[PDB]
């Protein structure tokens, strides 16, 4: 077995290159070994200002903020307060074209409702706007045939799921998956006492951060999870062993996250989280990463009923914003998994590269 010398040699061998090669200015990583994170950190969380990465540094996760929203969802499914088979309307009676008869959450939730777009448009400012884009979306294919990864498809699963708790998404996602979990530094609105923690991006050489959006439903899970890598590890910790997480609901959500309900190529659709089976070759997963395939919409083949967690999976979502590029993978079979969190938004293929070749070290 690799030891935490061996273990440290390996990260700084992958990520000292790598930055270099991506013009990264600063990274934090955990990895996830023998029951415990191991924690390593480079570079500048502000350049201008000469402050270092730690392991307080936060982040912006971009997309990974859906591996929250699946795992919310989840939560919400156990409680018995929604149902990923229930129509859509069910959530928003004020929904009445006819086009979503047979649109489920579960469609939603997985990118399948049949061609929502990547993103909400700008012109959506409220939830009077919201209600007319999604009345006049004609989809482009039936329902549960075609997955076309959307922003537009699970934020709205995200605002509809937590209508029942009668809690906005910011405050039922801080009360019933962070705080539960101890993840006290995990933000969508970071508070004043907590912004000298707070790194900056970097875009074509310019320091730049998330902006808000226009307040409504979605306007949470846009703004998106800011996190450190000490809360991130904890995040994967719990997601690769929910045995070890007490609230019986929120061990039932995590499992509902990794569970597959789609297959699509290589691929499996979770809540937020995607699966391999494993083992998987590093150029199966790295070409799947290409913005070609990851984008592009795909034939997809139903799981029914979804198959609960495979502990032999490869479990991994990137996310990105203008500034920032993290990636987060992890292997239940083999108590394994990393979090890589940078201040530059550098190529999908180039963190799966990296993420795969330690954690190929330590099998």
């Amino acid at each position: 077995p690799v030891s935490e010398k061996q273990l440290a040699e390996v990260v700084a061998n992958t990520v000292t290159p790598l930055m270099k090669a991506q013009s990264v200015p600063g990274m934090a990583v955990a990895v996830i070994y023998q029951g415990k994170p191991h924690y390593y950190t480079f570079g500048k969380a502000d350049i201008a200002a000469n402050k270092p990465v730690t392991p307080q540094t936060l982040f912006e996760l971009g997309s990974i903020s859906k591996t929250f929203t699946g795992v919310l969802g989840g939560d919400a499914i156990a409680r018995g307060e929604i149902s990923l088979d229930d129509p859509v309307t069910r959530y928003w009676p004020q929904l009445t074209g006819k086009q979503w008869q047979g649109i489920r959450m579960l469609d939603l939730a997985t990118y399948t409702a049949g061609g929502l777009p990547l993103q909400v448009p700008d012109e959506v400012t409220d939830n009077a706007s919201l209600l007319r884009f999604y009345q006049n979306w004609q989809p482009q294919w039936k329902p549960g045939t075609t997955r076309l990864y959307a922003n537009a498809s699970i934020g709205l699963f995200g605002a509809l799921a937590v209508k029942p708790s009668g809690m906005p998404y910011e405050q039922a996602m801080t009360t019933r998956v962070l705080k539960p979990l101890k993840l006290d530094h995990t933000w969508i609105n970071v508070p004043k006492a907590e912004e000298a923690h707070y790194a900056w991006g970097y875009r074509d050489g310019k320091a730049v951060r998330a902006v808000r959006v226009s307040p409504g439903m979605l306007d949470a899970q846009a703004y998106g999870v800011k996190t450190n890598v000490q809360d991130m590890a904890n995040w994967v910790m719990a997601n690769m062993a929910p045995e070890n997480v007490a609230d019986a609901s929120l061990k039932q959500g995590i499992a509902l996250a990794q569970s597959r309900y789609w297959r699509i190529g290589s691929m499996y659709q979770g809540l937020g989280w995607e699966m391999l089976n494993w083992p998987v070759e590093a150029n199966t997963v790295v070409e799947g990463s290409d913005s070609k395939v990851a984008l592009a919409p795909l034939p997809v083949a139903e799981v029914n009923p979804p198959a609960p967690p495979v502990k032999a999976s490869w479990v991994h979502k990137t996310g990105s914003t203008g500034g920032f590029g993290s990636y987060v993978a992890f292997i239940p079979e083999k108590q394994i998994g990393i979090v890589m969190l940078a201040n530059t938004s550098y190529p999908n293929p180039a963190r799966v590269e990296a993420a795969y070749h330690i954690l190929e070290a330590l099998q």
